[PDB]
């Protein structure tokens, strides 16, 4: 049976990114919005990065990108995901894999440097989903899937439909140039090396979500919230065969 037990993977890297000068890391709605439907959903979570610290992307903590309940929850100490993101980040090697039905891989553009060799990070997920376990992943998120393999030493994402951040989008917020100063692929790059079908948004910033079979992906910050309800679908199917 597989556990009602979620990993929420966070970046570790936060390096200065944005062209104002400001750093990249953890998507703060994108780490918040799971954690809600994944406990909603009656799941305990555990958060993990590779080496067990992290920072927040600096455009995710501003008006932009954060509701008015996102900043609430930013400025409240007593809240448990504020709590657990202060004191409960886990180191990812340390945990036992076999605890974990589901793994939600977050986004924020600081995964681009740590997630495709985030092999810790990678064991977890693998075993996770050789159980019969489900994954999804947001926005830059899908950056780990290329790591994660198969009884065959293939991408899980071989042959599949998945979305994640458009090549369009970091052209237009004015990324593009610092990723190939940094020699970071564009998750469209990566989910074609790794043989799966990438789809963008009609739009950058649509509300967009893929499913094929127990992989399941979200094209930006908008698509968080439904990235983890799809995800949740699909395992709540599994755990009801
Ligand atoms: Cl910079
Ligand atoms: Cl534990
Ligand atoms: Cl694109």
């Amino acid at each position: 049976p597989l556990p009602r037990k979620a990993l929420l993977a966070i970046t570790s890297a936060h390096p200065p990114f944005w062209p104002d000068g400001k750093r990249t890391g953890l998507f703060f709605s994108e780490a918040l919005h799971p954690f809600n439907e994944l406990t909603a959903a009656g799941f305990e979570v555990d958060v993990a990065s590779e080496t067990g610290t992290f920072g927040w992307d600096e455009h995710s903590l501003t008006q932009e990108y954060l509701s008015k309940e996102d900043e609430k929850v930013l400025h409240s100490e007593h809240n448990h995901f504020m709590e657990k993101m202060n004191k409960q980040v886990f180191k990812a090697g340390d945990l036992a894999p076999h605890d974990y039905g589901l793994m939600f891989v977050c986004g924020g553009h600081g995964a681009l440097y740590d997630f495709p060799h985030a092999k810790h990070l990678q064991n977890i997920a693998q075993d996770i989903y050789k159980r019969g376990g489900v994954i999804g992943a947001v926005c830059h998120g899908p950056a780990m899937l290329p790591g994660i393999h198969d009884e065959n030493g293939d991408s899980v994402i071989k042959d599949k439909t998945v979305t994640g951040f458009t090549t369009k989008g970091e052209i237009m917020i004015k990324v593009i140039d610092k990723m190939r100063e940094d020699h970071l692929h564009t998750i469209a790059d990566m989910a074609q090396t790794a043989n799966a079908e990438y789809v963008p948004p009609e739009d950058p910033w649509d509300d967009f979500c893929k499913v094929d079979g127990r992989i399941v992906t979200g094209a930006n910050p908008q698509s968080a919230t439904n990235t983890a309800r799809d995800t949740i679908k699909v395992y709540e199917g599994i755990v009801n065969e």
